[PDB]
Parts: structure tokens; C-alpha cells; sequence
């Protein structure tokens, strides 16, 4: 199974900066949502559960054909709680219909990350719509309740190594926990709406104590009000992870550099870019356009 990425007829990067702009200002219209974390950190979240459904091995799911639009995978269990993001491209998507689904999602995780003065994240268009019967079951995307060794394994079907991996999981940064979501409440970190190095920072420095929540699930709780997932947990207790996480605690130009490269790989996983492909775009923010 090969996805070969074909470019929206007649568009160029500055079509796509339109619609990076479109989805930019309307974070900004948007910015009371969730007493103003704003919608940036689930449209993170969506970018990456669009993505993450790719299996290596046979290259199904991933972002190319824009499946989440089809119920089975917009109502995975596992997707609870990224329906109002998906509600906010919409409009976005009607307003620019041109836009392949998936390349319209993995945009919306690019916009917020930079927007959230996050690293600059190349993006490369040509994802294609497939039909309804190429969307992957539920059960792909990943546990919350597990230990190093899981998370290891799990991104490896991703083709994602160690750094990658605790690169990724930075984006923990933003947004929070709900236990009618996930089972999980609480944030992170006290700047959530603000792309940082602060997960690997309160990883580290908090004192962290494990506790059942409301929802009978087990997490590890600060007194500052902070939580980790035991897979966010996980990174501290595996030895390679834990150096990396210090590692990007203590240098969040790294961490930034690590997470670009690991999210656009993330994002692009499954599609094979013809040799006479355009090269990545690198959109500017509302700020550097004065906009
Ligand atoms: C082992 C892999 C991962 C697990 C188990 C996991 C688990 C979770 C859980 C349980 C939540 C709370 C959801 C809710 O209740 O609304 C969450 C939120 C979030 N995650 Fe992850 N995650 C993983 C990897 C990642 C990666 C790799 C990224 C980024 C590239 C990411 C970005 C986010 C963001 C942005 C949110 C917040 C969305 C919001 O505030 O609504 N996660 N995750
Ligand atoms: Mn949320």
C-alpha cells in the first residue's frame, strides 16, 4: 500500500498561508474556550491522533487519507474530547473546500503549536481523501496506564525512537486532562496555553504521589495541582528516557529543534513525496506578518 502525495491543483505556499492564517485568527476568536487554554492544545491533540493511527508494518491508518472524518474513527473512544476541534476546522474547511482533509488536520496541529510560540514545524502538503472503507479500527492510538516498556513498543509501530518519543510527549506542555474525556483530570503544567519545555521541567522538579481520581484510574499527583499520565511518569523511571528528559529540561532550543523534526515526521508517516515534490513550507505567524 502505497500513498503517493499529490498537490492541490494550482495551489502554492501561499494559498496555504491563507489557510494557516484562516485557522491562526480564528485561535484568536476562539481564545475564551476552557477559560482561555483556547482551542491550540486540542488541535495539537487532533494532529497527532489523525497521524497516529499509521501501522509501519502495513502502512494503514495515518494522515493521508483524512479518515477521521468517517464516524468509526471520529467516535474511537479513544478521540473523545477532540470533537470540538474537529467542529472548529469546519467552517475552515468549507471556506477553503480545495484543502485535503488530512492535510487540513495535520495544518490545524502546525498553526497551533507556532501560534502557541512554539518551533517553526515545516509542512508539506499532498495528503489525499480515500474512502470511508480505508479508516482504521479503533484501538491504535495509545494507553494511558502503562509503563516505559509499553510506550517503547508503541511508537516503534510509528517508526519513533527514544528521543522522538520523549520529543513527542512534550507537547504535554499544553492543555489538560478530563476525566470525562480520558478518565484523567488535571493539567500538566501552569502555562498551557504556552508551547514549553515545562513538562520535562515539572516532571522533574515536582514531587509527585500516586493517587486514584474520581474515575477509579491511577495518576501521579503534585501538590502544586500539576498531574502525570503513568506513561508520562514512565519517562522518568526508564533510564534512557529520564536522560533525555533532562536533557530538554535543562536546553529548550533542543527540545524545540528534537519536537519539530519528530512532529512534522510524525504528521508525514505513510506518504512517499514524488523527487519533484515542492519542498516543505515553513508558514510565518500572524505576529511576523503583522497580522
Ligand atoms: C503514550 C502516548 C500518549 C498518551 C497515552 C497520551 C494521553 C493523553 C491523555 C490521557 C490526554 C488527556 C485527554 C483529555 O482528557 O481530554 C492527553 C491530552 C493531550 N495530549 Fe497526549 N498522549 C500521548 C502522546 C501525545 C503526543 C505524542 C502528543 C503530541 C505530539 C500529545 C499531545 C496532547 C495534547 C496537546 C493534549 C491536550 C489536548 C487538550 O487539552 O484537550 N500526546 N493525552
Ligand atoms: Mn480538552
Amino acid at each position: 500500500l502505497v500513498h503517493v502525495a499529490s498537490v492541490e491543483k494550482g495551489r502554492s505556499y501561499e494559498d496555504f498561508q491563507k489557510v494557516y492564517n484562516a485557522i491562526a485568527l480564528k485561535l484568536r476568536e476562539d481564545d475564551e474556550y476552557e477559560n482561555y487554554i483556547g482551542y491550540g492544545p486540542e488541535l495539537v491533540r487532533l494532529a497527532w491522533h489523525i497521524s497516529g493511527t499509521w501501522d509501519k508494518h502495513d502502512n494503514t491508518g495515518g494522515s493521508y487519507g483524512g479518515t477521521y472524518r468517517f464516524k468509526k474513527e471520529f467516535n474511537d473512544p479513544s478521540n473523545a474530547g477532540l470533537q470540538n476541534g474537529f467542529k472548529f476546522l469546519e467552517p475552515i474547511h468549507k471556506e477553503f473546500p480545495w484543502i485535503s482533509s488530512g492535510d487540513l488536520f495535520s495544518l490545524g496541529g502546525v498553526t497551533a503549536v507556532q501560534e502557541m510560540q512554539g518551533p517553526k514545524i515545516p509542512w508539506r502538503c499532498g495528503r489525499v481523501d480515500t474512502p470511508e472503507d480505508t479508516t482504521p479500527d479503533n484501538g491504535r492510538l495509545p494507553d494511558a496506564d502503562k509503563d516505559a516498556g509499553y510506550v517503547r513498543t508503541f511508537f516503534q509501530r510509528l517508526n519513533m525512537n527514544d528521543r522522538e518519543v520523549v520529543a513527542l510527549m512534550g507537547a504535554h506542555a499544553l492543555g489538560k486532562t478530563e476525566l470525562k474525556n480520558s478518565g484523567y483530570e488535571g493539567p500538566w503544567g501552569a502555562a498551557n496555553n504556552v508551547f514549553t519545555n515545562e513538562f520535562y521541567l515539572n516532571l522533574l522538579n515536582e514531587d509527585w504521589k500516586l493517587e486514584k481520581n474520581d474515575a477509579n484510574n491511577e495518576q501521579w499527583d503534585s501538590k502544586s495541582g500539576y498531574m502525570m499520565l503513568p506513561t508520562d511518569y514512565s519517562l522518568i523511571q526508564d533510564p534512557k528516557y529520564l536522560s533525555i528528559v533532562k536533557e530538554y529540561a535543562n536546553d529548550q532550543d533542543k527540545f524545540f529543534k528534537d519536537f519539530s523534526k519528530a512532529f512534522e515526521k510524525l504528521l508525514e508517516n505513510g506518504i512517499t513525496f514524488p523527487k519533484d515534490a515542492p519542498s516543505p513550507f515553513i508558514f510565518k505567524t500572524l505576529e511576523e506578518q503583522g497580522l
